[PDB]
């Protein structure tokens, strides 16, 4: 009574096809709910679930395509400028998903391409250090936090300039907030250490050699805190940054029907609820219950208006223009150093 919207038409053409190849950025065992809970609906398609870097979902299917090469059917990235400028260049399949019939426009790039979550950049900091009172929850706040000497050294941040996802999420960043210039003056002050990687980010809070970083997915934190109870969580109340994992069918699909069908499942609400409760990424809809979700981050950032989700748009493309690019690097490089 869960089950996707699905076209009959659409069903049958999958048990045809019975294959479903897919390149993803979410680890598999992430997915892992996900891609079983699919196979129980239609035990009828095998899987080939392939895990990789963001980059090398687009250098991959750009050369099979380019080749002439059976590639993927389903394409999943949380780098969303990549995705983007695939499904705005011939690479997808125009397909109107039934489950997103409230996607609003921003989340969805016409028919081209969805988005599967909405994850925001939040403040991760460690219980032993700095207690959650005093865990500022707006940039000016963390601006002046950052000024104490007891913070030198102890902040952790992307570096936009080795991570495409932290480069897109500091971008949204500088753009939308004033205040972001002020707080990367003070990561300058306080010495941040950047991270290419959240892992690496997290190990540092984790150990006490950080006490607190900013900008890492909201997701990420959550799944790390069920393990770490040190791991404290903070949302930005003067406005939160998030991002949209992006899914598009390949227009050169062998098995574009099987690739409609994982789509609308992952937008479902019985996809999306099992993604928020099991692998704890923030969901897109929002009719989802639990921590992960649209409705959580709402009320804890003080209000839906206080997000700004990085749309499924074009808009986006500009963060790949070199001079859009150079500005915002040269004034981080500047604050930061
Ligand atoms: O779930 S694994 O077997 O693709
Ligand atoms: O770029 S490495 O840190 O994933
Ligand atoms: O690439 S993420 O793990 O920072
Ligand atoms: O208190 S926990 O949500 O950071």
């Amino acid at each position: 009574q869960s089950r996707p919207a699905s076209d009959p038409q659409v069903v049958e053409a999958a048990r045809k096809e019975g294959r479903l190849i897919i390149y993803s950025s979410t680890d598999q065992s992430s997915a892992q709910a996900l891609l079983d809970d699919f196979r129980k609906l239609y035990p009828f398609i095998q899987i080939e679930y392939n895990d990789l870097g963001t980059q090398a979902i687009y250098d991959r299917f750009v050369s099979e395509t380019a080749a002439g090469a059976s590639s993927a059917d389903l394409l999943w990235s949380s780098a969303m400028e990549l995705q983007v400028k695939l499904a705005s260049e011939g690479y997808a399949l125009p397909y109107d998903s039934p489950e997103a019939k409230n996607w609003p426009a921003n989340a969805r790039l016409g028919n081209l391409a969805y988005s599967t979550t909405l994850e925001p950049a939040v403040v991760v900091y460690n219980k032993r250090f700095l207690k959650p009172e005093e865990v500022p929850t707006t940039r000016e706040g963390l601006a002046r936090l950052l000024q104490e000497p007891r913070m030198r050294g102890r902040v952790a941040t992307w570096d936009p300039e080795r991570a495409a996802v932290g480069f897109t999420i500091l971008k949204a960043d500088y753009d939308r907030f004033p205040a972001f210039q002020e707080l990367a003056r003070a990561f300058g002050k306080a010495q941040a250490a950047l991270y290419s990687s959240t892992g690496a980010a997290f190990e540092k809070v984790i150990s006490g050699e950080h006490y607190l970083a900013y900008g890492f997915f909201g997701s990420y934190a959550l799944l790390r805190q069920r393990t770490v109870k040190d791991l404290g969580i903070a949302y930005l109340t003067d406005g939160t940054v998030a991002i949209q994992r992006v899914a598009f069918i390949n227009k050169r699909a062998a098995h574009p029907n099987a690739a409609k069908l994982f789509l609308d499942y992952l937008l479902s609400l019985r996809g999306q609820n099992l993604m928020a409760y099991t692998a704890l990424i923030f969901a897109r809809r929002e009719t989802v219950v639990g921590e992960a979700t649209p409705q959580a981050l709402y009320k804890a950032v003080g209000g839906k208006d206080k997000v700004y989700a990085i749309p499924v748009s074009t808009e986006i493309l500009k963060n790949l223009d070199p001079a859009e690019r150079m500005r915002f690097l040269t004034f981080w490089r500047q604050a930061v150093r």
